[PDB]
């Protein structure tokens, strides 16, 4: 409440509060007012910024007072506040906005009446280097990735002495110290995400070798998750920072070796019951099995949003089939194994961490509607239709599948294609510059 | 008072006293006096100095004791005191110093008595770079701007590591931390500028790559303001000097990408009372379009203030309409949409940080009274007349369209005919030395 | 005939024929057929080009076979023809293609009766550097000079030794050996430019340090005096090269020292007798000056093809007056004492090497027969108005001063049009790009 935030303010004497909203692309923008500009009208009628600016889109932040966290990084006190995008005067709320786009699709699923709340489960990996360089001119272009852990270093003079504990390719699954070299700096990121207000499950090293990470964090409604995801890559770059490293969310850094995929676990629930939960195969109910069914139903459209960039791509080669299964892990939805009572959930294995979470998931809560809303029968589950195997079929396939997104008023068309025009002129610049294994491979033509 | 001075001695241990004054092009001059040397005398009679090697000017300096603020750098106790520029023994004022002709347009409105106070509210802009060198002899001429943040450093090889996250060309609005580099600096310079005695509003990083700025201070009345620009510069120039930093508030650093630009919002007011608001175009009253008449009237004049340098001119090249709008931001003149009481205001969009506060908000004064006294009436809204296109062209209109500035005494021939002189010297190195580009188009005819 | 140039082909071994023909900026194209497809239908029908990639225009080549000569410097045998652009099929030459437009202006002097021929002697000066660097960029831009003769390698360490005999900055003009260092450079520019065949009269090192010299060469009727100056301008640029430096056409190189200019004098004849000379000013007709008359008249036109550059006017700094003279060296029209008999001639000394020769000439030609033509009166000799003090300047000038230069159909509006428009592009170029001394005198701002 507006009352919580302004005792805050003076119990840990806040000298800047940090008003912070994410764009289309999912990249969290912030701008910082002086706590002493925090008062009744704030919390009331928002503040201003000029939203033309920002990439796909004067308006009005207005803060969420449910959200506030003091930031574990900056110098001088600083309260952060989440804020949604509003239609300034009229007080509605961007529908471009997608935290406000989120927040619609969790009203039209208690509208529709087929359960009260959706819960998600992201599993983001990413990925630790020491240095990033890369460029694109007329006369070339270049990426060099380097990192400590990474098992082309073996043979690298370094000065202190090389020492030769690595991960090497794929590796990087679970060795102690010293090959993982990241154990503090996983801890860390732990320690400051509940901090932040996340529950950690576990921490681990991924199969990658250059520094592949994961740290496990327990579920939420799907809004409230969508900010833990901004909260959740904002820790991971910050402490990777302090630590000297920088971290990133792209989906396939490196050819050869494992890419970051953020998988989604789902379920329903109503009333305080689990709806995923049920006979049917591997305890699930007919119910989750139209749930699948949708998002089987809309997997290429899905995919312009859990898989937004070209890079998505390259780790998408042939979890390319869309199939369910308990036991074919070659299926982009897995039915996790619970054993246990009623924690019965779906995993959709393909979106990755530079999905803008909140869109993304919106997409994966209504194509999963639409399969319960319409008996979408799923099929029989593999122990045979695949993924967009492009941005550009994913960005069709969007466009052309927009019904089920424009249901309930979540998403309008619009939104939908302002969207599509910032992912192509992406696709675009990729298409058009030349590759340097072109060069290995036509040059001498 | 004189008296207040004299205790905030004691009350700090103040060993020095900094005498600081503005000069013609905007620079904050300063000398220094140990604080043994204020005493009765010193706030009655001033102190002598030779005003004849300040650029364009035996004279006066007489310390405004209303401005006493401890200096928050110097590493000996020190009392700033601003000061004006006093003809001597006869004790007037300059009328060739900005800070005089700044109170005497002040004056002027007072017994004009369209109002008693105008408030401005400039929104100045700046740049943070790392290094800056350039440079021009008979052999050649250069520059090279330098910032960890410039987008052009993803290629570089730094020793450290490069870690790449970093503003891309216009995409230095609004990011989070890694990529804002600038956090901790911009609160740093919030909180030095309000303990010099301004109030911030907000801070947050500017579009450009390359270190784009800009800390949102609260308005005031025209001489206070253009104090506190000077403060707020003096602040900027030095925390960033603290951080390692090099700070510019030069308009157009860099091709390619956005400048510096410093807004001035302004308003009248008549015994408590805003006679910018209301009925007409967007809560306007007629009053208040008169003023943006008098403004869109004698712009090029103004420019010549307002955008003094040549580098002002590439920055403004196709806000350049002369056009007021709430709709339209290509209009020069934006009516902001305050939607709340009587905050009514006009914002110009033209001017930027290289103005010399004084002089180009009185001249924004004197141009929009002209409006009012003489019906001016502005137009229609775009929702078409242009700026100066260079600073040759806006000296001839200052030149030609010098009565406005005249009346009331405000601006002497002698003072705007001085001021012509000095920049047309700037002009003309500008105009005679060879341009790079001019190698690239010109050296194979 | 080409009769003649079948022969050569045979007479020479020639390997190669090497159409050339000169763009709207004044470069000179080139395209290689190989010498077996020189026969009847070549000097017929000429040969098709896409026109369509030249800047500021399917064509035709017509070869001209009166200008054939053998090329100096080509490793095999090769075969010079100049060009002109025909409109296809429909063959009457293009009137956008500058040589078609001199031509042009020699008939319609022709129509009027004023006089048979025009006698161009064009006075073009160069620079010859050993090493130019530039380039601008977003985070900076620069140029570097350098030459063995720069006054400012007097402290320079060269390996050798330095030697140090260099021309002082207003010093080139004349020393000997050592001193000069370009007395064989500028000798086998005089051999080679009569094996192409100009007539050479002096050459000699012109005023600036840093390498300026001057090849005089003998007159011609316009339309071949333009040609000659093309051959002039290629010799310089590959003897240069032969002798490893590099020359420049381009105005002002250097500030602080001289620019290179092109003086044309000019004259015109009737049944043999030179119309210039008579009885009036300095043993000028009264037919002469009017001609004087027409070029004050239309100076600031003239200057848009003459002065073509931005760089042009940073050397047209306060020969800027328009003002006839024997004494003034400072009025642009020279009145030169040839006190010899009837080489009477004006000389305008403010038009440049960037110039091209073709459309420079054609409206100095143009203007001075507007003066005859309408009888406008010189003046009185200076013993005031001013060349276009700038590129845009000129540009608008040329633009409204149209008139004259349409004049029997000598330049169509489209011609100008498009002159315009790529000079335009070029003048925004360097108006938008930030200049290193504004870093020197805006920075700390
Ligand atoms: N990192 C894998 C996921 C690994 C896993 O299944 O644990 C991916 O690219 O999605
Ligand atoms: N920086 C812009 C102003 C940006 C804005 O309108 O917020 C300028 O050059 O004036
Ligand atoms: N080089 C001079 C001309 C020198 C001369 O008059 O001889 C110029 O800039 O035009
Ligand atoms: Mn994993
Ligand atoms: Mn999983
Ligand atoms: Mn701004
Ligand atoms: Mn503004
Ligand atoms: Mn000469
Ligand atoms: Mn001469």
């Amino acid at each position: 409440s507006a009352e919580h935030v302004l005792t805050m303010l003076n119990e840990h004497e806040v000298k800047f509060v940090d008003l912070r909203f994410t764009d289309t692309k999912g990249k969290e923008q912030h701008v910082t007012i002086p706590a002493h500009q925090v008062n009744a009208e704030f919390f009331e009628e928002g503040k201003m910024f000029d939203g033309s600016s920002i990439g796909g889109w004067d308006m009005v932040l207005m803060p969420d007072a449910s959200t506030a966290v003091i930031d574990p990084f900056f110098a001088d006190s600083t309260l952060i506040i989440r804020c949604d995008i509003l239609e300034p005067g009229t007080l509605q709320g961007y529908d471009r906005d997608p935290r406000s786009i989120a927040k619609r699709a969790e009203d039209y699923l208690r509208a529709t009446g087929i359960a009260d709340t959706v819960l998600f489960g992201p599993e983001p990996e990413f990925f630790l280097f020491d240095d990033i360089r890369f460029g694109a001119s007329i006369s070339g272009s270049h990426v060099a990735i380097d990192d400590i852990e990474g098992a082309w270093n073996s043979s690298t003079k370094y000065e202190g002495g090389n020492k030769g504990h690595r991960p090497g390719v794929k590796g990087g699954y679970f060795p102690v110290p010293p090959v993982d070299s990241a154990q503090d700096i996983r801890s860390e990121m732990c320690l400051v995400m509940e901090q932040m207000g996340l529950v950690v499950e576990a921490h681990h090293h991924e199969v990658a070798t250059a520094g592949q990470n994961e740290v496990a964090t327990r579920f939420n409604t799907m809004t409230k998750k969508a900010d833990e995801i901004q909260i959740y890559k904002y820790v991971v770059h910050n402490v990777a920072h302090r630590f000297g490293k920088t971290a990133t969310f792209m989906p396939k850094p490196m050819f050869g070796d494992n890419g970051s995929g953020m998988h989604c676990h789902m379920s329903l629930a109503k009333n305080g019951t689990n709806l995923f939960s049920g006979d049917k195969y591997a305890g699930l109910s007919e119910q989750a099995l139209y749930y699948i069914g949708g998002v089987i139903k809309h997997a290429k459209a899905i995919n312009a949003l859990a898989n937004p960039t070209t890079n998505s791509y390259k780790r998408l080669v042939p979890p390319v089939m869309l199939a369910y299964s308990a036991r074919n892990r070659s299926a982009s939805i897995r039915i996790p194994v619970v054993a246990s009572p009623k924690a019965r959930r779906i995993e959709v294995r393909f979106p990755d961490p530079a999905a803008n979470p909140y869109l993304c998931f919106a997409a994966l809560l209504m194509a999963g509607l639409d399969g319960i809303k319409n008996k979408i029968h799923p099929g029989e589950p593999m122990d045979i239709p695949q993924v967009a195997g492009s941005l550009e079929e994913a960005l069709n396939a969007l466009d052309l599948d927009r019904e089920f997104l424009k249901a309930g008023g979540v998403f309008t068309d619009e939104a939908i294609d302002a969207y599509i025009a910032l992912r192509r002129e992406e696709d675009d610049r990729v298409r058009m510059t030349p590759h340097p294994v072109e060069f290995e491979l036509y040059y001498s033509v």
